[PDB]
């Protein structure tokens, strides 16, 4: 198992069938994204060799993960009979703060939650009174407590998981058919984005999801509460697979969430890249043109269809009055909110306090953005959506 001998997309295939014991496969969809992938890896010089592993580790797993439920549905062809139906699904810009909205959805027994686990060990599913005890769960957390080396080292913003096993982005489903953009805040360039956004045929990707679901509910069964901010960016895609889909548009200041998105891939850009051949105010620009993408896609769409396709959950919304928010949520998707849910929504706020609402400086300086630059990107999309700013 050693990325000394990985030049293509198949040689990671071989990997990955290695590791797994598995060699079949649904279909060719992977193969371009990680073509793209590798041969940045391969060829670029602003990776580590240490980060150049990683990448490729983290391909291996991921496409690891696609051949376990490949091999799972053949055994199983049940699953594709059930139906995923009205999934509530959150999309929108990167940084929009929803983190709340998507813990307190997890919080109702009658609905189903990507938990991350899922998306590292999905094979085989678990059963409802397990999704959070379930030893591969358990083994996730107990490694995740067993790297917290004392060794004068704050940590990596990411432990992901928060409490026992915690709502994921479908990001983490996607990214195992290469076609998520996830994987280009580790590449140094922007080229996998680009396809990914204007060449890269989502169907793919969409469909593995639902496949994937109906893997998750075949044991937990369930109405999912979902969850990617790219979605948004590919909501042409999804509505092709969840036609049914009842959509909430997360808003919030589009001068900060761009600030935040490019301090966000400080991390990954640290992790596996020589920083110093980067270049910080080049970065803005792709945030600029990355958040384009997440609201006009978005924006089309919706002039399409209807404003009454989506429910609009605002950052300002989701700080001064959650629940408010959630009840308005339950009676716009039909569906009661009830008293024992409510409860556990209010233990869990009280259990997590928010950062109020605040305004400060943006500066989009440190990364060569200015709020005139961006106010074009944003003009429709601030002038359709009252959004609260956090500016100046
Ligand atoms: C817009 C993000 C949608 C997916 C949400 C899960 C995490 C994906 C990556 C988060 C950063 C999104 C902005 C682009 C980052 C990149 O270039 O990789």
């Amino acid at each position: 198992s050693d990325f000394d001998n990985i030049t293509t997309a198949d040689d990671v295939f071989k990997l990955a069938a290695q590791r797994t014991g598995l060699s079949e496969i649904d279909s060719d969809s992977w193969r371009e994204g990680l073509a793209l992938i590798v041969d940045e890896v391969n060829t670029s010089p602003v990776f580590t060799p240490f980060g150049r592993q990683r990448v490729l580790d983290d391909a291996t797993n991921a496409l690891g993960r696609r051949l376990q439920v490949h091999a799972y549905i053949q055994d199983h062809p049940e699953v594709l009979d059930a139906p995923v139906e009205r999934p509530l699904i959150v999309l929108g810009m990167p940084r929009t703060g929803t983190t709340v909205i998507s813990y307190l959805l997890d919080q109702d027994p009658a609905r189903r939650s990507l938990l991350h686990w899922q998306c590292v060990h999905p094979i085989p599913p678990a059963s409802t009174e397990t999704l959070r005890t379930d030893p591969r769960c358990l083994a996730l957390l107990d490694e995740q407590r067993k790297i917290l080396d004392a060794v004068t080292r704050a940590k990596m913003p990411l432990p992901h998981w928060e409490d026992a096993d915690g709502p994921t982005e479908d990001m983490f489903i996607h990214n195992q058919d290469f076609k998520g953009l996830s994987w280009d805040s580790f590449l140094p360039t922007d080229r996998y984005a680009r396809w990914l956004f204007d060449e890269a045929d989502m169907s793919s990707t969409y469909e593995y999801q639902k496949r994937y679901l109906q893997v998750l509910q075949s044991t937990a069964p369930g109405s999912w509460s979902l969850k990617m901010p790219s979605h948004s960016v590919h909501i042409e895609a999804l509505l092709k697979v969840f036609p049914d889909a009842r959509l909430i548009w997360a808003h919030r200041d589009p001068y900060k969430a761009t600030g935040s998105l490019c301090n966000l891939w400080r991390l990954p850009q640290s992790l596996v890249m020589n920083t110093e051949l980067l270049d910080q105010t080049e970065m803005g620009r792709l945030a600029m043109w990355q958040m384009r993408y997440h609201v006009d896609r978005p924006l089309r769409a919706r002039e399409r269809i209807g404003d009454e396709r989506f429910f609009h959950m605002y950052y300002h919304e989701m700080m001064r009055d959650p629940m408010d928010v959630m009840r308005r949520i339950y009676e716009w998707a039909d569906e009661p909110l009830t008293a024992e849910t409510e409860a556990r929504m209010r233990n869990w706020l009280a259990h997590h306090p928010q950062d109020r609402f605040a305004l400060n400086a943006y500066r989009l300086d440190e990364y060569g953005l200015t709020v005139e630059a961006l106010q074009p990107i944003f003009a429709e999309y601030l002038d359709t959506f009252d959004i609260e700013l956090e500016g100046r």
